[PDB]
């Protein structure tokens, strides 16, 4: 069984003065458990992971865990650079109660793809727990080749990608190795969940479902039920090209905390939209609001 | 003025059972001291930095500065993706002795270039020491664009740039913008340096000077002293050929461990090179050698 179906939230980290706020957290989560969220990932990209304490990943996770209980999967984050300390946040997240974690590809030192195989085997040896691969070569400079998600789906941990190529010959090349029934295949662009739904996708780990979770979602369940989504999706692309004003997650926190999660901070190295650009891109969730 | 000029080295770590080789490491340095190198560039890309232990960092760090005591700039790689992180490692490297530090843009995350002023000029504000910023896009996917380069120019602690952009134009870009007098030009690619002296650059921070230190050297003086350097360049050129096997340091420590320094081991994610390809590397370095 898929760990989950449709929209995966890429969850955000909720700042007030440079603090982690919990009850900001919290009704985040309870925001998308309401609006359909598909499963939870925390302290991915999307959270600022490179830039959170260990003690704050652990506490952020710790508290969506207890307030998820079982609802949705909850999907941490335990992936860096450095196999040996992989190794020891993927066995803490298990022991926290994390029902999956996921892994991305090393980047700054990379490697080669008899390197990711050891990276990835020897984490998911070590944890025994579901393992979602992660690939985004605009983040990264390397690649997941579909050769070796071949060679990786066949460990019994090893579940499923999230897959941020925004390449759908990619896609197909890595269809034709595994088997989708046993290994999911996640959207990690947006932008391109029509054709990735088409062409046989899972769903998606979403970044923009941190403020449109139930018309993300929505979608999904549209293309699932038959429809055509194209239409559908027209209005939510218009979003999206706004939310590209900059590196995500600066302006995605434009739209958190104009939801009332946290204040529109980033931590360094990170910064904010200037407020020109801020109120353009609210103006557009607005529009996007409005216009149901 | 300058912290060095020529050739400073990327210097690799020496494992020995995946653990650091002190040893190795000082007989390491004493040979790059005797062969003519002009800086050493401690804890970089090249010394596997992401996936070493902060008491191993600081413990190479160490060791390197007592030995070379001022003989030549000890430049501790310092910076990450988190600038709080890069303050506190900055300021201990400072603590510990080192005559500057070398700070990469953010990756994985990475930012814009508001963001990029943000972070270099806290870490320098924090650690009041010599700052060489390094640009590398191939492994970061960002780059310091020529205006941002100006603007930290300016800064009083940021006096360099090591530049891996291999891009010539950018180069006249920067080299516009900024003072030689006071900020110095050095290349990140082996690959380049005859057309990067005489385009004007300071020098390099050097992968292939880890085991041909006095010849890389010999390159700089040669041009500096107005002969041309283009036919000296092809037997290392040819040797750099054999070093593109593949990603810095798998290649490299096949050769720093066939010259003594501690075994061929690199760690995950990394991986050694396979046997063939170590010969076949370890061959064109004797003929490197051999051919002089
Ligand atoms: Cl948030
Ligand atoms: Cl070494």
């Amino acid at each position: 069984t898929h760990l989950f179906e449709g929209v995966g939230v890429a969850l955000t980290t909720p700042f007030t003065n440079n603090k982690v706020n919990l009850e900001a957290l919290k009704a985040h989560v309870n925001f998308l458990l309401e609006n359909n969220a598909q499963a939870i990932i925390v302290n991915g990209t999307t959270a600022e992971s490179p830039t959170l304490t260990t003690d704050e990943k652990e506490l952020i996770l710790k508290t969506v865990i207890d307030l998820v209980d079982k609802r949705v999967p909850v999907i941490a984050g335990t992936g860096t650079n450095d196999t040996e300390k992989s190794i020891q946040a993927s066995i803490q997240a298990k022991a926290l109660g994390a029902d999956a974690i996921m892994l991305i590809t090393p980047y700054y030192n990379k490697t080669n793809q008899r390197g990711l195989v050891k990276h990835f085997e020897a984490i998911a040896d070590a944890v025994k727990l579901p393992v979602v691969l992660y690939n985004v070569p605009s983040r990264t400079n390397m690649t997941i080749e579909p050769e070796t998600v071949e060679i990786l789906s066949q460990h019994p941990y090893i579940v499923a990608l999230k897959d941020a190529t925004n390449d759908f010959e990619y896609l197909e090349e890595v269809k034709k190795r595994i088997d989708t029934n046993s290994f999911a295949l996640y959207s990690g662009n947006d932008d391109n969940v029509v054709e990735y739904y088409q062409r046989g996708g899972q769903g998606v780990i979403s970044v923009i479902a941190n403020v449109i979770p139930k018309e993300f979602q929505a979608l999904y369940d549209a293309q699932q039920s038959g429809l055509d989504i194209q239409d559908q999706f027209k209005p939510i692309g218009t979003l999206l090209s706004a939310l590209s004003v900059d590196i995500n997650p600066i302006p995605i926190k434009a739209l958190t905390s104009y939801l009332g999660f946290g204040n529109y901070e980033l931590r360094l190295p990170l910064v904010s939209l200037e407020d020109t650009d801020t109120k353009v891109l609210r103006e557009a969730y607005d529009t996007f609001k409005a216009g149901e």
